[PDB]
């Protein structure tokens, strides 16, 4: 059965307006910014971009790929595509 969301549990991402967006939970590094109560920190392949989610905004990377992992002509997309396949845990920053 399911866990609870950990950092480096790799997801699409839904955002209002924008297609589901591969991207990873993120971990809180010493002395930064938390996340709201019940939201997570989501860092969005491609963009770079952290947004805080709660889960009804968070798809399983592994069940949702064959539906969500196509090519977007949203920028930074397809590189976040790159990103999640190849190379999901690395440092973007
Ligand atoms: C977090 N993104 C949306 C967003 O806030 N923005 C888009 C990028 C420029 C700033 C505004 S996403 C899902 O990566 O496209």
């Amino acid at each position: 059965m399911p866990h609870a969301f950990k950092p480096g549990d790799l997801v699409f991402a839904k955002m209002k307006g924008y297609p589901h967006w591969p991207a990873r939970i993120d971990d809180i590094a010493d002395g930064a910014v938390k996340p709201p109560p019940n939201k997570y920190p989501i860092f969005f392949f491609g963009t770079h971009e952290t947004a805080f989610l709660g889960p009804k905004d968070l798809f399983p990377y592994d069940k949702s790929k064959d539906k969500y992992g196509k090519p977007n002509k949203r920028k930074g997309f397809n590189e976040g595509l790159w990103e999640i396949q190849n190379n999901p845990h690395a440092s973007y920053s």
